[PDB]
Order: C-alpha cells, then structure tokens, then sequence
C-alpha cells in the first residue's frame, strides 16, 4: 500500500482516466505513471463494459468486499471505512432525456488519499459537470477537492430538482384559482418523485456529514467546512421537500374535497331535477289511464287546468326550496 | 482587514447606509468615516440594482462563499460561521401588498462586528420597523442591538401573522353553527400558508437559538438572553402553528365528511322519493296499455279506485318507512 | 431589592392582596407592612383595570422585560429566569357555561422569594380554589408551596376536564350500538378542544419539569418532589389526550365509512329499484304506443299475459340477483 | 415504624394477606406477627369496602401522598420513589365475558421492604395466577419474587391479549379472498382496544425500566435481569401493537376503497341502465302522443319497424362502449 | 461442562449437526467427541419432534430461561446475554408458494463459544443456503463466522424480497398509464407485507447492531465490522421499505382519487342524461293526456312541431352547458 504503478490502473475499456496536478490538470494516464498522494489520479468507468468488470473484480489494488460492492448492487448512499480505504457512493438524478420515474442514478467511488475509482451504469450528468469544468483547469486540485466538487455538482443539480418540484407545486395554486382540477393522474407522479427523493437525499445528507464529521487523513479542514455546509445545503433542500410532501398532503386531500363539492353541486341538479320528476306520478297518474269513468269530463278545456296546477305544484315546492331544502 | 475607510463601502446604487452611534440613534454615512467596533455601521443594499450587484460581487470585505450567497438564491434561513465572518440569512412575510401565497421574504446579513450589511430583494416589514426605530433614536445601539432588534421585529410580525391565521381558523366555527361550509377552495391557502410557515420558522428557530448558543465575539450576554427567549418565543409560536395544522386536519376532515353526509342525506331524499315513485311506472303498467281485453270495465268509476289504492300503497310502505327503513 | 414597603405593593384596584403566614392561614395586606421571605405577601390583579395597568407597568418592583409580559399579550405558557426574578405564565381550564370553545384561560405570576404578582383577565378556578383554601388555615405556607398548590388545583381540574372529554369519548361507543351516529358537527368540538388541550398542556409539562430542573431559593426539595410527580400527573394527562386524538382519529374515520356504507345501502335500493324499473321500456315499449297495426290483437284478454310476463322478467332477474348479484 | 406487628395489618374487610417464606409458600396472618424483610408479608384488599378505606386512610405505615391516590385516582400506571417507600401502580386486562371495552383493570401496589400491599377494584386474573402459584407452593420467594411473578403474570396475559387481537386481524384477510367485507363496526372496537393498549403499554415498559435502573434496596440482580428482559418482552409487545395499528390502518382504508368499488359496480349498472333507458323516454316521445297528425301511419305494421330501431340504438351504443365507455 | 461429549448433544431426531473445521468444512457427529472453541459444534433441530422436544427441554448444558425460549413460542427478533450464554433469535423469509401472508419464518439460536444450536419449526431457506455453503467447503470458519454468514444469507434473502416488492410497486405505474386501476384487493397484500417487514426488521436492525456493539469472546473484530455494515446493509433495507409505505400511501390515496374521479366524470352521464330525463313530463306532459279540450288541434301535423321543439329545448340548454354548465 505504498507503491502504485500506472499500468494496472490503465484499463482499455476505461471510459475516463486522469492525473490531478493540484489545479484541475487534464493529463490522461500512461503505463509508466507515478501515483501517490502527491499525484492523485481520477478515474471513471462503466461496469457494464467487459474489462471494466474484469478489472473491477480482479485488480490487486482495492480490497475484496469493495469489489462486488462496486458493480451495481446497492440502492442506497453508503459510506464505509476500510482503514486506509474509503468507500463512498451517492445518487444523482438523471437518465436519458426521458426517465422522470426512476430518479435513481448510481455512482460508486472507492477512494483514498492516493487513487480514486468511480463507476456508473447510466450517464451521470453531475460527473459530466465535474468533467466539464476541469478542461480549463479551474476544477479540483486533488481527491479531496474532487469529492467536494462532485458534492457541489450533486447539491446543485439535486437542489435544482428540488426547486423544480417546488415550482411544479407552487404552480398548483390553480387548486383555488378557478378551483381547476390538476390533470388526471399527475399528483402521484411528482409526489412519488418527491418521496423517493426523500429516501435518497435523507441518507445522503448524513453521508455528507458522516464524511465531514469524520477525520479522513487527506482532506483539508476547509474542505470539511465547505463539506459541512454543503451537507446543510442538502439539508434545507430536504426540509423543502418534506414541506412539499405536506403541501401535496393538503393539495391531494382538498382536490378530493373539491371534486366531492362538484358531486354536491351535481346533486343540486339531481335534487331539483328530481323535483321535475315529481308531477310525473300525476302526469300519467291521471292522464295515462284507460278506465270507464269521469276523470275530467265535467268541465270543458281541461288542458290549461293541469297546465296551471302542475306549476302550482312546481312553484309551491320551489317556494319550499327557499325554506328548508329537505323533507 | 483591520480598519475600513468610509468611501470603500460607499455604494451609489445602495438603498442607503448609516452610522450607528451607540445611543440608539443613527447618522448617515460620510465618505471619510472610520468603520470599527467604536463606530459600527449598517449598510443596506438592494441586490436587484446594478452597482449594488457589482459591489456585492467585487468588494474585498467578505470572503468568496458569501459573495454569491448575498445574491438571492437560497430558501435557507441559515447561519454560516466564517471565523470572524458571520453570515446570517432570515425570512419575513410580505411580497407586494397582495400576495397571500408566497409569504417568503429573503433578507440577508453578512456580518462582522465592524460593518453589518443587509441585502433584500423586495421590501421587509421588519427592516422598515427597525428603520423607524433607528431614526426614531432608540433603535439599535450596536450590531448586537441590531440583531436583537431585527429579530424582535421578525418575531413580532411573524407572531402577529400566525396570530391572524389563528383567528382565521378559530373564526372557522361555522362547523358547529349551521354546519356552514367554508368557501370553495379556502383551506388550501390557510393550510398552505400554515405549513410553509412551519418550513420557514422551524430552521429559523434554531438559527436564533444557534446564534444564542455559541459565543460570538461581539454580543452582550444580555443580548444572548434576549436572543434566547426570543428564540423560544418563535419556538412556541410554531407550537401554535402545528397545533393549527392539527386543527386544519380535523377541520378539513370534518368538512369532507359533513358535506359527504349532506350528500348522503340527498340520496336519502332520492331513496324515499324513489320508493314513493315506485307505482308510477306500475300505474302506466296497468293503465297505459292498448289491449283487446277488459282492464277494469266490470266496475264503473275506477278513477277513484286507483287514486285511492296507490295512495294507501304509499301510506303502507310509508308505515314500513318508520317501521323498517330497509329492504 | 433588599426590603419592600407596604404601599408599593398596595394597589387600590387590586382584586386580592394577602399575607401568607406560613401556617397555611392568611392575613390581608396592610399599608405599613415590611414583607420579605419571612413575610411572603400575595397579590391578585386584573390588568384590564386602568390603575392595575398603571401599577402594572410603572412599579419599580419588577424589570422592564417582564413589565409588558404581565399585561396580557401571551398566547402561551412560559418560565423565564430573571436572576433573582422568576416569571411563570401558565394556563387553566375555565369560563362560564358558554365558553367551551376558547379555553384561553391565562394566569400570570411574576415572583421571587419575597413577592408574587398573579394577574388574570378572565377568572381562574384554580386560583379561585386556593382563594377558597387559603383562609381556612390549610392553604400554602409560602410562595413555593403556593404555586405547588396552584398546580395542584389546575392540574386536577384540567385532569378532570380531560377525564370529562374522555367520558364523552367512551360515551361514543354508540359506533357499535347499531352504528348510532354522533350529532351533526360534534366531533370537531371534542377533537378541537382535545388538540388545544395538547398544545396548552405540552409546553406546560416542561414548564413544570423546568421548575424542578434547577434549584431556586424559595422552594423545598420536597416541593421539588411534589413538582416532579405533579408534572408526572400532567404528563400522563398528556398521554391520555394523545391516545384520545388517536381514538378520535379512528372514530372520525369509521363514522365516514358508516356514511359510505349507508350510502351503499341507499344506492343498493336504487340498484334493485332500477332493475324493478327495467320493464318501463317494454311496458310502454309494447303498450303505450300508437301505431296502425296488430301488437296483441290476435289473442283475447291479454292483461294476464303481460302480468305473467313482467312477473317472470322481474322474478327472473331477481333469481339472477340470487345467482351472481351483478351483470 | 420498625418491627411491624400483625395487629397493624390485620384488616377484617381485606380480601386476604399472607407471609412469604422464600420457597413460594403461604401462611395466613395472626395478630402477634413479626413483619420484616426476613418474613415479608403481602396484604391484599378491595378498597371499595368501608373498613378497607378506613385502614387505607388511617394506617401508620405508608405516607400521606400515597394514602388517597392508592384508592382509585390514576387513569394510568406509574412508579414513585418515596425514599424507603416505593409506590407502583400497574394495569392488567380482565373482566367478565362482556367487558371487553374498558380494559382498565387496575393494580395499585404500595411497596415497602417488609410489607407489600395490593389493592384492586375489580378482580385481576394476574394476581389470581400468582395466588395459584403460591397455594401451589412454588410461587414468590420474597417481595422481589413477588414483583417478578406479578410482572410475569400480567405480562403473559397482556401478551396473550395482543395475540388475541392479532389473530383477530389475521383472520381479517377474507377482504382479499373474494373481498369479504368485515362485519358492521368491527374494526372500530378492536382498533379502539389496542389503541388504549398503546395508552397502557407505553406507560408500562417505562415503569419497568424505572424498576430496571432503579437500584432498589430489596431487588436482586438476577430478578433485575428478569424484569429487564420481561420489560423488553413487553417492548416487543407494543411494537407488535403499533405494527397492528398500522395494519388496521391499511385494513381500515382498503375496506373503504373496496366499498366504493362495490359502489362503482352499482353505479356502473346505473350508468349503463340509464343510457339504455334513454330510448324509453324518446319512445314515449314519439308514441305517447295524442295529436292530429301522421306520426307513422303511412306504412302498415310499424311495430316491428320501431322494435328494430330501438334494438339498433341499444346494440349500437353497446358497440360504442366497447370502444369508448364515454361520450 | 468443559469437554462436553458429542453424545450429550447427539439427538436421534435432530435434523442434523456438524463440526466446524475453521475452513468452511463439514464433519458429522459421533458419540466420542470433544467439543470446545477449537472444535465448534453446530446443531440444528426441529422442536416439533418429541425426542428433540425432550432434549432441548431437558438437556443440562443450556440454562433454564432459554429452555422454553428455544421451544418455539413467540415473535422474538431479539438477543439476551446469559453471561457465557447468548440467546439470539431472528426472522427470515421462506414458505412454499402459498405463504406470502404469514412472513414469520422463525429461527432461534442458543449459542456460546462452544456449542451453538439452532431450532426452527418450518424450513428456513437461509439456513439451507449456509448448509449449501458449508457442504462444499466454503462455508463458515467458526461460530462467529457461522453467525455472520447466516446473517449474510438471511439479509441477502430479506434484501432481495424487499427489493422484490419494491419493484412490484414500481410495476404500479398503471396509475398514470391510462390511469389503470390496480387489481381488486391487491394493495392490502403488498402494503401489508411492507408494514409487517417494518415490524420484523425494526428490531432486527438493532439485534444486528446490538450484536456488533457487544464485545463477545466468540467473535472477531473483523466480524464486528462486517456485522456492523451488514447491520446498516439491512438498515437501508428498512428505510427503503418505509419509503415504500409512503409510496403505497400516496398510491393508495390516489387510487381512491382516481376511482372517485371515474365516478365524477361518470355522472356527466347522470347530468346531461338527467336533463334529457327532465322532458318526460313535457313530451308526455302535453301529449299523454286524455282530456276534453283542444291541446293542439288548431293546427295540422303536430308531430313535426314537437319533433323540432324538443330539439330546441335540448340543444338550447345544451348550449347553456357551454355557457355556465350549471343552474
């Protein structure tokens, strides 16, 4: 655990491989590289690939329990102290352009003061962010700077998705503005994404703090400071989002309340339009009858007689409508 | 970073600045002033404005991680220790004069004992309150008096706000009188405002207690005591408000069941008038036909006969109404 | 704060003013009294009186930060340490017959080892209890035993209030008594008063524990023991009302499903009556028509034949109801 | 206070009283007995009796604050250290066959290191089981053996009861086996029963825990371990029961959703029957008319010609629902 | 007690027993065996067998309280140290195809450094898994390896089960895919199984951590570390599952939302079809009448008159639907 060679880390199926000068150095690896704490080496892999998997399960540099903890196993943000070794993994929020369900994006990093290795399956964009700000050399200095910078990308895109849900539900003032119903099958979607992001950020906050509260031998205390309030930077993100689970609590309840209000104002029409069904029992009840008797023969022009008495009934009960509305 | 000349902090596009005397009064900022513990000064911006933002990003008087932080991006009622630097950022309750949604107002203070700087986007009632207090002449003596006074106005207006929420919901005694329903879409914004007040007071409670817990090098211990019971003042304030989220809990559930049981009474009317109008289709059954036979011709004057017999049918099943009310 | 003259305490608009002998008896206040810890005198005010407000805000006997606190603006209980001074503010359970909403029964006591002040606005039956018990010689000895006995009266009066709503709740076993229904808009009163008992007892419990938390120069350790098990009395009242919001929760849900199943019986009757009004369209569909042809003229006396056919259709589909209840 | 005599504890209206030998034996009382820790004595009363109340209020054994409160006051269990005294009060569950509501079957036991005294109101089968253990002859050794045996008794019977409601609700899965509805009001009363058992058990493993850390002068460390793990045996007791309030949480909700599923079946039938009886009203529209014109007289035998078209409306719309189910 | 003979633990009706070589190997028992920590023996039984029942009821090697505890009686995911003894008792997942209810698959272990013994009632597939691990020679080294390996089996199996219903409720995306209903009586099964696995895993996570924090002689610090991240390996298991109680919380609410929505758009038919149900007292209201007058005889061909005026009623008020849709 004192000498590291550039050859065994040099993988053909490796996606990404770099040196770290201490500035943001863009230097791809060789087969004759000196790798230490003075020369940290970023990697990035894809365990779907062939020799990424073989080198992932066979390399003599990293231990055995972290071999098959590193090729698509967990559903959780673990950290694990391995003496000098340090396993982190934490989750990001992307996919293709279209997977709004399954906000799980794994990214797994076995790392120490000398050599890191990062591994993914689907395309992380936060790792694309930490790539895309180092070609000009303003990115990370070392592995500690790498870790706090990728936590800055994670809090930035995770925080943007937090406020993205937040202005999806703050767009739901439509529940009182006209009392417009939200679209059919919609609140379960972002409310689903909301609670699953509770169960991913909610251990990710103290995986960040469990980084920052613990003294790894190779951060700076400035990196532990910005790590500390970046852990809090996830923290009020997560109380924003369980404020949003409350807000979809009231939202999802009172939309059911207002559609049963639509039931009630429908049964206004069922009530009074059932009171239009009232004189039918005497509409046919005197007139659809074929019997040998005298129902209305005693007075000529009987049509206006029932034509006024049925609205004596309708207007009278209509005057009871402004009195009791029952019985 | 020992002393600061008065023109260095001087910003044209600032809202203003000031000079705290220590007697509770104030003096405006001059160009050749001395900024120290002997002469503390409040300086206030509006970071919407242009050179406000330029000085906000380019001054040498505050570190990098508070440079962008005073530019209006977090939903975080946060304190951030920067050694001698001390950032706080707290929330108030306004908008324009008309926004009952979005009761969030950001105010920010970067702070050391010499200069204190408050930046806002929109206006703050509390900052106006300590304005009228400070050209009144018995406002803040110093920066400690600044903090305890601005927290007195923040807690005072927030406590008044949750007070008028409390009498809006204790005004909801239409549950008992008439069982009168609240207006269509009205508890979504009371209950919405209520939970968002939980989210913006509950980190603010321990931003207050997190101020009063540590020993900053510039407060009096009397200001720590005032800070302490004002922290608990907002604390049991939010105990009133989640008492109110329980009270909108029962209130929303019982309005849902009371209009639901109103609907149940409406279909009770539909049921009773349904079995009252059983014999209408049956009277069309016996009497609304066209056959080559004898319907009732063997006995004269059947109109009195059937208009008796359906009525005694209705009264019979009406005795089964009070008798059974089933089947 | 070494000696107090009998006129500074003396207020004309004072409701009560007393002299704790230490023997459990009492004496009224005189004008030339020297009161101390050996002569712990007593007050009771009503701050809505104007001279009560004047002495309440202008006396030199209590500091400024508790001057306004005794003037009736709280929504809450507290205890605030003021060095030698000690503030408690504290709630009770009172009103006349027509105040079962708004249990806001305030009771404020600023005190030390020598003097107390006990201000109210509306009457307090606990203070009425110890006023009913101090003249008979078996009241309190001094201020420690005073607020001991005060907490005795209000915690067993609040305890019997909690017991009273509890016997209403256990009087709601009519849910299984043939599903007998609570009155229209009634559980919002028990549930509302219940949770407002949770809020106005819950900081009160650790007001009491916060009394016996520290040593104070005017209690006994026996009175601290009395304080802790009386806090145990109240806190077990708090678990009583916690289980009452639970049991009231399941009550409020089951009455809603009782309304749902009664409505299911209403539309059960509407379903069976709908199948009873299936032969409307065959009834008029063969018989109420007016066309130039032969519908049933080919066989004489067809009244029994449509009686037979609609009976076998109705009883037939009733047998299909006995087959599979649907389709 | 020392060398307690048998005449002091001799109560005629007591239920019984014995000595504890150490073997689990049993010996009745005399009037010349030496009650010590070498010969511990159990007393058992029924405090509703008049002389039981007289000795209960007037004995020179136990102090004043445990005199009255031992006779029917606490709605809840507790411990209370009284120096040498140790008040305990527990709760068990019994009745006749008919008191399954009101599971408050109390147990008030003042403990002193020589005389231990138990008062009940109604009969408790737990102490009946300890009675069977002691006339059995291998019951309690001493007051410590008394305590572990009574806690084992009502711990076992509490565990059997929570097992009884557990396999009541594990029978409640015919609601997935062809969705058999639970009987009327059945969830409410056992849901009530185990939630008041959350009002008892969560105040019971804490009174056992305040037996656990409480190094009493008369416990044994073996028996400390005995009521330690029998305390946590009750601990997995109440995690069973709040798991069961979750399980009747879901079980309470899903019967409501399946209730509206059956309601959706019958308004499915009301919908299709309403649209299939739309042509009835237009049949009366064309054929229930008495006017001087030519409705359909221009072609002979119109009965088949409209009996076809009503069928093609019915089967036509019946083909529209097989593609749309809507409008 | 020291050199315990293999004949003492030899049971005829044992399911099996072996030694542990320290390599993962397997050797059957004899009756001339010396058992220690150097030769660790594992027994596995089935306590329903009467010979094994007599053995574990009557063997003199294990203590008294663990005798009936190992006899298979109660829902115990717990641990109790007995000095040199150690009772652990855990829960797994097994059954045939038809035991998805009753997820209790108990395994019980009395153990020490020397003689470690496991009882069960129904088969555990995790114990079968470690049997398959040891019979090939790659099983556990010692009793500590036996414990951590059987924890690896059953946490792997419980972990893939909580994964299994975790992606069974992700197969509940029919909620927005056409808003397709879940099957009738289905979420009580899945929702049942995840709350019951909160009931099981929630004491089992800290039976694991309570093993890990307990310095035991028969363990190793490597197995303590492996014990601790297998403890948290489960622990992210259970926050996955209460995340899933939230996700079936929103799912179970919105299915009632969407099926009442199906009722809601369903009674559009019972609104517009109700206002085509109103003119039945008009189209027969003038025309199904038998009276001696002139209803429409003054103008010829009345059939094309109402044949258009019912259209100017229906289409006109149908245009009032596009105006206000109510009243």
């Amino acid at each position: 655990m004192e000498a590291i060679k550039g050859s065994d880390v040099n993988v053909p199926d490796a996606v990404f491989a770099w040196m770290l000068d201490g500035r943001g150095g863009v230097k791809p690896l060789e087969n004759t590289d000196v790798i230490d704490e003075a020369h940290p080496c970023w990697l990035h892999l894809n365990y779907v690939h062939h020799d990424s998997a073989q080198w992932l399960a066979t390399t003599p540099l990293l231990p055995n329990n972290v071999r098959d903890a590193l090729a698509g196993e967990s559903t959780r943000p673990r950290v694990s102290r391995l003496g000098e070794g340090t396993l982190i993994t934490l989750r990001c929020i992307n996919g293709s352009t279209d997977e709004r369900p399954d906000q799980l994006v794994a990214m797994r990093v076995y790392m120490d003061g000398r050599l890191i290795v990062s591994t993914r399956q689907r395309k992380v964009l936060a790792l694309d962010d930490v790539v895309s700000d180092l070609e000009e050399g303003t990115g990370p200095t070392d592995c500690g700077g790498w870790l706090v910078d990728v936590c800055d990308a994670l809090t930035d895109h995770s925080s943007e998705f937090i406020e993205q849900l937040h202005d999806k539900i703050i767009d739901l003032e439509d529940n009182l503005l006209d009392q417009q119903i939200p679209p059919r099958g919609f609140l379960a979607l972002l409310r689903k994404q909301l609670i699953v992001m509770r169960r991913y950020m909610a251990p990710q906050r103290d995986v960040y703090a469990r980084l920052a509260s613990e003294r790894l031998p190779w951060m700076s205390d400035d990196q532990r400071r910005r790590m500390q309030d970046i852990a809090d930077r996830l923290g009020r993100g997560l109380d924003e989002i369980d404020a949003c689970i409350a807000r979809t609590g009231v939202m999802a309840d009172e939309i059911a309340q207002v559609m049963q209000e639509n039931l009630a104002r429908r049964t206004y029409t069922m009530s009074l339009m059932a009171m239009v069904f009232l004189p039918s029992t005497f509409l046919t009840g005197l007139f659809g009858v074929n019997l040998g008797g005298i129902p209305g023969g005693g007075w000529q022009f009987g049509f206006s007689i029932f034509c006024i008495l049925l609205v004596v009934l309708i207007g009278g009960v209509a005057l009871w409508l402004h009195r009791s509305k029952w019985l």
